[PDB]
């Protein structure tokens, strides 16, 4: 919900533009349990808005030419429901250059225009977040000491930059090596990132999918001297074997977070939750995107369930995360890769101590390069724009 009170009437969407921005992974991501190398190469579709005579800039999907010629024109007004919710129609398209539109022209944080009541007045942001970049790293090499020094030099990486709780990719045995040895790997790693990481480091496991519950069983109890805050998509969610899961893990006094929701997820997954069978929702923060989270949120916290969007591949998402954190009581963490977009200013964000500290900054907080995007939108992208009407 936002305060729509200061809109007037007057403001209208006077143009659209869109530009692809490109960059690069402090270091390239290699497999996961499902499927094979990730790479260095990133990229971030924007969107710039012109309201009023201002502009805004932000993440947009599923938006052509032809879509955003019929949104010109259309009140500021008009793309809320009196809630201050913006409206389906406009939320993958639009909800981020328009908060950072409402940001700009309000000159205030987007967290400070969403902040919910767990989160009061004039206070600095800081949220959680963990380095989600520890891939299959390793599987050029035979010797499995040399793939344990080899993933725990890459969270030493991390850990340099502030890094002090991370998410370590599993399941080996899955796909990509035979499965006793795939499995043997997967505990070596992550016994040799939890000892680099030091006793308060939180260590998350995520396996794609690519256990099954007696395997999950396996590594869990191999891992019971291990810091490990959450198990991520041990297997396809099923209510039957996370409710076997969870008593056995309960038995064993191990506690151990069952996260679950990215990609297709089970359409039943939120009722599953509220029966106590997964505890950290993982839907991603771009698609279903900002505003469906903060609906989403307030549910999941009335059930006493936790939030953790997803974000990979998208570099602006990361940044949108932090910012969603003030309107969610039991939000996570915000899921960190180290990237680099050209054009995209996110030096007002500083990492310590396992944490983002957001800027107090007008908007998202993100300078854009307007030069560059301009450049962007003339070589590569497109522009549409006039006034009101039809
Ligand atoms: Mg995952
Ligand atoms: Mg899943």
């Amino acid at each position: 919900s936002l305060n729509i009170t200061g809109i007037q009437s007057d403001w209208k969407v006077e143009k659209i533009e869109f530009a692809k921005l490109t960059g690069e992974r402090a270091r390239s991501a290699g497999a996961n349990g499902r499927i094979g190398v990730h790479g260095k190469s990133c990229t971030v579709d924007i969107a710039r808005i012109t309201i009023d005579g201002q502009t805004g800039y932000g993440s947009s999907i599923h938006m052509t030419p032809e879509w955003a010629e019929d949104v010109i024109g259309r009140r500021l007004l008009d793309l809320f429901d009196d809630r201050g919710r913006l409206r389906e129609a406009y939320r993958l398209q639009l909800e981020y250059p328009v908060l950072d539109w409402l940001g700009q022209r309000q000159g205030k944080p987007v967290y400070d225009l969403v902040s919910g009541a767990h989160l009061e007045t004039g206070a600095s942001l800081v949220v959680p977040c963990y380095d989600t970049s520890l891939y299959f790293d390793d599987l050029h090499l035979a010797d499995e000491r040399a793939a344990v020094a080899l993933m725990q030099e890459e969270a030493m990486q991390g850990y340099a930059k502030g890094q002090r709780h991370f998410k370590i990719k599993v399941g080996r045995g899955g796909r990509h090596m035979p499965l006793w040895e795939g499995t043997k790997r997967d505990i070596a790693i992550v016994r040799g990132i939890s000892e680099v990481a030091g006793p308060a480091g939180k260590i998350m496991i995520d396996a794609n999918n690519a256990y099954n519950l007696n395997l999950t069983k396996e590594v869990l109890a191999a891992l019971s001297d291990v810091n490990l805050y959450w198990l991520e998509e041990a297997f396809h969610e099923d209510e039957a074997l996370y409710e076997d899961l969870k008593e056995w893990l309960g038995q064993r006094g191990q506690n151990v977070l069952i996260a679950d929701g990215e990609g297709l997820a089970s359409p039943h997954l939120i009722e599953w939750a509220t029966r106590g069978r997964v505890d950290v929702l993982q839907y991603d923060i771009i698609w279903p995107g900002f505003t469906h989270w903060m609906e989403l949120g307030e549910k999941l916290d009335a059930h006493g369930l936790r939030s953790a969007p997803h974000c990979y591949g998208n570099a602006y998402g990361i940044y949108a995360s932090g910012h969603l954190s003030a309107a969610v009581r039991n939000f996570e963490f915000v899921e960190y890769d180290d990237i680099t977009i050209e054009g995209m200013d996110v030096s007002g964000y500083r990492i310590e101590n396992g944490e983002i500290h957001v800027p107090a900054t007008p908007g998202f907080g993100i300078v854009f390069d307007d030069e560059l995007v301009t450049y962007l939108i003339n070589r590569s992208g497109w522009s549409e724009g006039h006034h009101h009407h039809h």
